[PDB]
This record gives C-alpha cells, structure tokens and sequence, in this order.
C-alpha cells in the first residue's frame, strides 16, 4: 500500500509563521500568545557576527527596531528580552491561531517535520532526523532561519526545532525553543564544526521491516545472529550500537512481520558485508536510517 | 543549503477533508462549497465490485445511507448524483473554510502534493508524480481513499487528484476531480495493469541541476552530445525522449549553473552507460526522476 517519508500536516503552525525584521536583516519567528520566537543573531550585523557580544547588541536595541508581520498585517512590538539563544519579542496581539502546545527537546535518532517558511510566508514542509551528531539534513535557504520543526502527538503541537545555522559540510543546525544549541555549536561566525556523523541502527532495521511489509523481502536470509556479534560489524560501519532497549522498541515491527529483531540484524550484517549487488530497497539502492520504528508503525498500521 | 523532497503547505486542504460511510464502507471525501466529492465505489459492496452497474447501485439508494462526518460533526446529506467515477453529495452547510480553487487535470510528469487521511483525519502530506503511465507511488492504506492530490500556485488551490485504486504491482490510480481516471483504469474488480513505465528525462536533468546546485558535482563531464544522439541512449534505457521545449523549460536551469542542458546531457549519458560507481547524488545512489524542473527552481531559487 505504500511507504513514503511524509510530514505531519502543517496547517496548525502555518498559522503561527510571521515575518521579522531588524537591520538590514529579515527572517522568520513563531508567533504563540502574545509571544515572537525567532533567533537572535537577527539583531546582528555582518561585522557584529564576527563576535558578537549579543547582551551589549540587545541592550542597544528599541522596539521600533524590531518590525512583525503576520502576513500582511503588522504586529506592535512592546517589549524585548533574549533566552538563551532566541529573542522573545512581546506584542499586543495574542494570536488567535494559537494551538495546543508544548516545547519539547528531542533526542538524536528522533525525527520531525519542517515547516520551511521565507519572510514569514510557509513553502513546504518536510521530514528531517536529529543526526547523532545534532545536525540535520533539510532544505534551508536565505530567509529560511525561524523555520521550525515539530511533531504532532494526538492533540498537542510539539515544537523541537528552530533554524540558525549552516556548517561548512552543507548540513544544519538549531535550538530547541527554549533557545539551547543542539550539539556544540554557538550563533558567532567563528570556527566550529560536527563531530563524526554515525548512523542510526534502530531506523534503519525499522526500515527494512517496512520494506518487508511492503513485498521487498529479497534481503532476509536463514540466518541469526547476537546482538554483541552485530553490534560488532556495526562498529566497523559507523553504526549506532544497538542495545536491547532498540530490539524491544522493534518488538511491534518484529511481531508484524514474522521476523525476530536478531534475524533482521543477520540480514543487515549481509547488506553491510556484500553491498545490495544492484537490488533496492522500497525504491532506494542505499539504507536509511531516518524513519524511526513509530514513523513505521503510524504509516504500516 | 539543501534540497529535499517537499509538500506544499497543507493548512488549507486539511480543512476540506470529511469521512464517508455507506453501508460497511468508510473512506475520504473532499467538502468544497456545499459538495462532498468522494470514490463512487463507495457505494459498493465487496460481491458489487466484481461487476457493478454503478447508475443501478445508486438509484437503489436513499440520502440516509451516506453518512458524512466534518470530524465529529455531522452533515446532512440532501441529494447525491454522479460525475463520471466521483460521488457528488450535496449538503446543507456550505464549509466556511471552502478556499479558492481549481479542479486541473494535470499531465503525465507533472508532480503534486498528497495529503493522506485515514476516515476524514489528515494523516501526512507527501509529493508525488504522474508518471509517464499514470500511475503514482504513494502510501494509501486502508481508508485511504479520497484523499487528494493539489498543488498551489500563488493564491489558488489546484486539486488534480482523487485516489481510487490499488494496481496488483504495489503503485496507484484515481481521478481528476472530475471524476475522469488517468490512464486505462476502469473502478471494476477484474484484469487491468499499467503501461511500461518509462523514466521522466526532463525531470531528472532537472535533479542533476539541483545536485550541482548544492555541490554535488563528480559527475560532470567535458563532453557534449546532439539532442538525436543522446534520445538514443535515451530510447535503450527506457527514458522519455527529450524535446527542444524541454531544452527549453530547463532554461533557468542550466543558466543558474552555467552548464549548457546539451553538456549535461552528455553527463546523463555517461552515468546510464557506466552507473555510479558507488558515490551519489544528493544522497542517492540511483536516478532520480520525480522533481520537475519548476520544483528544483522554486527550492533552488
Ligand atoms: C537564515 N536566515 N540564514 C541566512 C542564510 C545564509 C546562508 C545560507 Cl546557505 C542559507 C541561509 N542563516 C543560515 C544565517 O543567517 C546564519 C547566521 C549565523 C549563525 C551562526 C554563525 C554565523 C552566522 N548564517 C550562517 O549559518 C553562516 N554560517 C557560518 O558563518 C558558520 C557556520 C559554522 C561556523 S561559522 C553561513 C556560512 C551560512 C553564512
Ligand atoms: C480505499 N479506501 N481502498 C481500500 C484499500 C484496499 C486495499 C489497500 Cl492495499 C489499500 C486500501 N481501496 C484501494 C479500495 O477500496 C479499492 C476499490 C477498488 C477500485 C477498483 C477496483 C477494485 C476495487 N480497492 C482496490 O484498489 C483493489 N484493487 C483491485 O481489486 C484491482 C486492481 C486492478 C484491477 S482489480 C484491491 C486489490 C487493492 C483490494
């Protein structure tokens, strides 16, 4: 019946995207009650970025600086204060779109959609995982800082993911909404860089099942392994250590399909091995690893 | 700064999604003005679908045997007729959240997003493509049907299909909203299958654009080819022969990247002949044909 990496619907937040302004400068905020988030390097300059003593350049700043649009629409600013690494701008105007919502900090491994916007307008929207390294692979172009990520749980909007930065390798970077950098990295244009990216074993398994389930089958062999002689020829691929915590988190997807955790761990043993000698994978030649077991399970029952 | 397989937005469809039951059947349907637009086949019972006389199926029934739910809500239905392979059921609350749109027939190639719901709840949001035998590869499980195809273009909401169908080969088939099936498929449970598909050259030309566009560049070449001479090596790999017009709308493409479309022609060329030799593009280790080059222009530009 299908599997595609798809987003939540984003109609709830679109509805919170507005357009921010300072300077010379214009991105994106999320505007919730009477509240503005949007990152605080907007208040920076191209020399400021160098070292930015951000207090100083805060202090600095008056209301009128600051300039809100929901659409076309303005928004009066009264009041400015910084939090971590996100500016918190106050305004008259409590959003009447405002939704059920929580401000969550994900965990590496786990995934979630962005809703990219440019100057306070949404573009798309699309899945992306938090590397194990806190980076992220999405679609982020000028004007695409304040784009946020989010999953939706049954009623509530969880936000986990606001755009600030691009690393030299081409992949990205953010805080969570209380404003705290996932991974190492500081909003100042100074040195900085990823650590070594591995690769999430528990997703990629849950991938295989949802291939499974889907008709391809061709990779599932008789064989069985252990969990320490797999999570050795995991070692050598840079593959996340898988732990019995995954293979009980794997328990449903292993249960629908017939085949236990450790067996599908023998096939990915072989596709590491021997490559996949020109079959894909559900429409790939290459493993994924940005489904989580619940992104399967939603999608496959 | 990224490209990625994206949605449009999703806000203002997800608000145009109801659930339809008659008799043991429930699926989508599409609540536009005072119309709910869904499958006729709906109205058909598992030993009806073998040979159904749908104008005979339906007159047998009364208003009272559809059941329409606005997500708790209830709507009455006072009338109900059919458009080719689509139910129309009248009701009595025009939906205030009713956007501007169209009802487009779009061609093989072209890509739109789909907005998956499960018994009137928006599920996900993920784009597809017509291909060249239209069919699409998308994720419709159970009660999945009716949910929508669209695309948006500046102010308007262009709906261009509805999902009917399930091909014994794992891909998909439906309607425009006129109720008009693309390709040779019949709402009948007997013998029918797709065309041979073939491969979108235009589209992915467009996606080794994007791919230079975000560094990825391995697989230039200094060669160039003849249209006629690349369209044979096109021909023996199953790919759409291109024409001028495609040179043409790839324009904006290869000015961005100062590569003549002739010149990456040749780079096509080499890559069909030879393959990969294990590296990739934009993380993929195949071709890929599902972007127009409208698509790549919009994320690139
Ligand atoms: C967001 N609206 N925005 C604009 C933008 C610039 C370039 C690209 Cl490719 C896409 C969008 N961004 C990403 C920024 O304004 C940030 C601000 C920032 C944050 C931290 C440090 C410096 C600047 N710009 C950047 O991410 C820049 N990154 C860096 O200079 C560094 C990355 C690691 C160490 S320094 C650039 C290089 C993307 C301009
Ligand atoms: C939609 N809600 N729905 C349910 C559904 C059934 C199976 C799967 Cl895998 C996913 C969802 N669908 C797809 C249907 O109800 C259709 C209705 C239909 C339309 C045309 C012919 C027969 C039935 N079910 C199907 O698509 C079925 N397809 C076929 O029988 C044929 C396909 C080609 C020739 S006959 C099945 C096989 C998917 C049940």
């Amino acid at each position: 019946s299908g599997f595609r990496k798809m987003a939540f619907p984003s109609g709830k937040v679109e509805g919170c995207m507005v357009q921010v302004t300072c300077g010379t400068t214009t991105l994106n905020g999320l505007w919730l009650d009477d509240v503005v988030y949007c990152p605080r390097h907007v208040i920076c300059t191209s020399e400021d970025m160098l070292n930015p003593n951000y207090e100083d350049l805060l202090i600095r700043k008056s209301n009128h600086n600051f300039l809100v649009q929901a659409g076309n629409v303005q928004l009066r600013v009264i009041g400015h204060s910084m939090q971590n690494c996100v500016l918190k701008l106050k305004v008259d105007t409590a959003n009447p779109k405002t939704p059920k919502y929580k401000f969550v900090r994900i965990q590496p491994g786990q995934t979630f959609s962005v809703l990219a916007c440019y100057n306070g307008s949404p573009s798309g929207v699309y899945q992306c995982a938090m590397r194990p390294n806190f980076t992220i692979k999405g679609s982020f172009l000028n004007g695409s800082c304040g784009s946020v990520g989010f999953n939706i749980d049954y009623d509530c909007v969880s936000f986990c993911y606001m755009h600030h930065m691009e690393l030299p390798t081409g992949v990205h970077a953010g805080t969570d909404l209380e404003g705290n950098f996932y991974g190492p990295f500081v909003d100042r244009q100074t040195a900085q860089a990823a650590g070594t990216d591995t690769t999430i074993t528990v997703n990629v398994l849950a991938w295989l099942y949802a291939a499974v389930i889907n008709g391809d089958r061709w990779f599932l062999n008789r064989f069985t392994t252990t969990l320490n002689d797999f999570n050795l020829v995991a070692m050598k691929y840079n593959y996340e250590p898988l732990t019995q915590d995954h293979v009980d988190i794997l328990g449903p997807l292993s249960a629908q399909t017939g085949i236990a955790v450790l067996d599908m761990c023998a096939s990915l043993k072989e596709l590491l091995q021997n490559g996949m000698n020109g079959r894909t994978i559900l429409g790939s030649a290459l493993l994924e690893d940005e489904f989580t077991p619940f992104d399967v399970v939603r999608q496959c029952s």
